[PDB]
């Protein structure tokens, strides 16, 4: 019920970071420049009630299309989708518009990325929040599949390794994918947690599946449109840089991030749970938190009241 986004009444923007490389955003409001980044397997379109109350709050919102996803480039290589390559080209971003700064705010996976940027450059982040996903440092003597075998909570991430596996199950019916994968906690159809026992995310789940309560049709295809251009490939390779984001998280350990930090928590959240969070004040000491009850992993668009509610409070506070 907060005001949402029409694709088409929104102004388009388009930078070319890399010669065949080059990231899409939605640009609302003026202000103190605000880059919001989304999570998997999803838009900028995710943030649809989040712009339109931060830019009416007073900030200059910039929502991108993630590298992979809609109309973003989405290079085939594995390698292009690495956290030290997506902060990069972050990084460049920025210097292509002429901002000195950002606030940077990500969910799931974007999440992830704006630590990073918080910790390997933080002259460009003004400050930092993230829904649901908690900086956790590197263990620089645990391989990531010894940490997934030896807490296999996001084990789920295994079926994701293999190239053409999950991409065949996830291309397979966009419509289904999208409408099994948004759903409210308690409208669950699936596992995250089961992935690997079964080989599959949908492999029990309804062949025609139901409309959650959080979302339309109207939404749903919006997705299914946004998905036919490249599809799960470049999503989906977020994930296949496991070793090379360690090695790279791995020369980090010990420096802290200083710059303002929000976290919040999603209580319904059964695959980032709150208390994957704890501790992080040992590494971020201007931490700020944040939590949501009754909200599940899809954050913005399950409890999008309190998001902003939440946000505007913590960018009228510490990052402005
Ligand atoms: C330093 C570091 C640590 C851990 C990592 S990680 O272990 O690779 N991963 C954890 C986060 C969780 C994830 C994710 O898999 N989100 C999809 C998802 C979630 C819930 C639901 Cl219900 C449904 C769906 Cl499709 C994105 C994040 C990255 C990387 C880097």
């Amino acid at each position: 019920l907060p005001t949402s986004c029409n694709p088409s009444d929104m102004s388009h923007g388009y930078v070319t970071v890399k010669p065949r490389v080059r990231l899409h955003f939605v640009e609302l409001g003026s202000g103190p420049a605000v880059c919001l980044c989304h999570g998997f397997p999803e838009s900028w379109y995710s943030w649809r009630y989040q712009i339109p109350a931060l830019a009416q709050a007073g900030y200059r919102v910039l929502a991108m299309d993630m590298k992979g996803y809609g109309e973003s480039s989405a290079p085939p290589e594995i390698e292009e989708y690495c956290m030290e390559v997506l902060c990069k080209e972050m990084v460049t971003f920025l210097d292509k518009l002429g901002l000195s700064q950002a606030v940077f705010i990500g969910h799931d996976w974007g999440g992830m990325l704006v630590w990073y940027m918080a910790l390997f450059y933080p002259e460009r982040v003004r400050a930092v929040a993230s829904l649901n996903t908690p900086f956790i440092p590197a263990n620089p003597n645990m391989s990531p599949l010894e940490s997934i075998k030896a807490n296999p909570v996001f084990d789920y991430q295994l079926y994701f390794q293999e190239p053409g596996v999950a991409e065949a199950e996830l291309e397979q019916n966009l419509s289904r994918t999208f409408k099994s994968l948004f759903r409210a906690s308690d409208e669950s159809v699936l596992s995250m947690h089961k992935v690997c026992e079964a080989g599959g995310l949908f492999v029990n789940s309804p062949e025609e599946p139901s409309l959650s309560r959080m979302v339309t049709e109207e939404e749903i295809q919006f997705y299914v449109q946004q998905f036919k251009k490249s599809g799960f490939r470049g999503p989906l390779n977020w994930y296949r840089n496991m070793e090379r984001n360690w090695k790279w998280a791995c020369k980090s350990l010990g420096r802290k991030i200083l710059i303002p930090a929000l976290m919040v928590t999603a209580e319904k959240d059964f695959v980032l749970v709150p208390q994957m969070s704890q501790h992080m004040e040992d590494w971020i000491p201007h931490l700020k938190r944040g939590h949501i009850e009754d909200c599940g992993h899809w954050t913005q668009m399950d409890k999008p009241t309190e998001v902003n509610q939440i946000l505007i409070k913590w960018l009228d506070s510490d990052a402005r």
